[PDB]
């Protein structure tokens, strides 16, 4: 009844699943037409899934490891002391960030990944057996829980936050250029790279003139406004009737549209 066998197990299986994302992260053809995902890469390939310049996959490699070898080792120096609240500690901040890449899911991506949803069950599945798994006579777990999920959240969304650069010099002139001589981005909302180039902009996006080219959701075939403008893959920008696939930097837009990028 009282085992960290099965911890070992769930930590094995953790670890093995969040190295293969990393490869799959790490190797990864870079691209940004995004033209093919069912499917999981766009859930998946979400910045969201970038965490403090490596993958969040990597740092759940951290965490599965960090409870595995907690597991394996020896009761060795300060082992016997501190390593079931070690445990409770760093298995809560692994609840509390998956909870979080719950929310993602369900709610702002709107979208699952096996991948991602079998990680989080491997984790709650740490949860159950770390409270059932040893002996500490009660009010003081469930406080203990708050207090680490709670320092994980601020630090997990300020991180998110603290992603994304805020508005480029250039941004703010070039939307509105953009907006008068019809520079369009045509795109979906569930497209990740629409997203990275929406977040070049920041609220400056709200000018440059977007048109929606799957209002109805992946799996659907395309509006027609994008369907009379042949667009194959997103996002796509028709700028002065040339065109440009893939994400674009603001100096690249800007060479485009005709917009001056003075420095003398």
């Amino acid at each position: 009844r009282h085992s960290r066998l099965i911890l070992a197990i769930l930590a094995g299986l953790g670890s093995l699943l969040t190295a293969y994302l990393t490869y799959t992260k790490l190797t990864e053809q870079p691209a940004a037409f995004c033209t093919g995902d069912g499917g999981c890469d766009l859930v998946l390939s979400s910045r969201w899934a970038e965490f403090l310049g490596i993958p969040t996959a990597a740092v759940g490699l951290l965490g599965f490891l960090g409870v595995l070898a907690l597991a394996v080792l020896p009761d060795l120096p300060l082992v016997k002391r501190w390593r079931w609240p070690a445990l409770f500690g760093l298995v809560s901040a692994m609840t509390a960030f998956e909870m979080y890449m719950l929310y993602l899911m369900v709610a702002v991506l709107r979208q699952f990944c096996m991948y991602c949803t079998t990680a989080i069950i491997l984790v709650a599945g740490l949860g159950l057996v770390t409270v059932l798994g040893h002996r500490w006579l009660g009010g003081k777990l469930a406080f203990s829980y708050i207090l680490v999920a709670f320092l994980t959240l601020v630090t997990t969304i300020g991180v998110y936050a603290n992603q994304v650069p805020p508005p480029s010099p250039l941004a703010v002139g070039l939307a509105a250029h953009l907006r008068q001589i019809g520079g369009t981005m045509y795109g979906a909302y569930w497209c990740p790279h629409a997203q990275d180039q929406k977040e070049l902009f920041g609220a400056a996006f709200d000018q440059v003139p977007y048109v929606e080219c799957s209002p109805n959701g992946p799996g659907t075939p395309q509006a027609q406004e994008c369907t009379e403008a042949g667009i194959t893959s997103y996002p796509t920008w028709i700028i002065n009737g040339r065109t440009y696939t893939g994400v674009r930097s603001l100096e690249a837009l800007a060479v485009a549209s005709g917009y001056p990028l003075e420095e003398g």
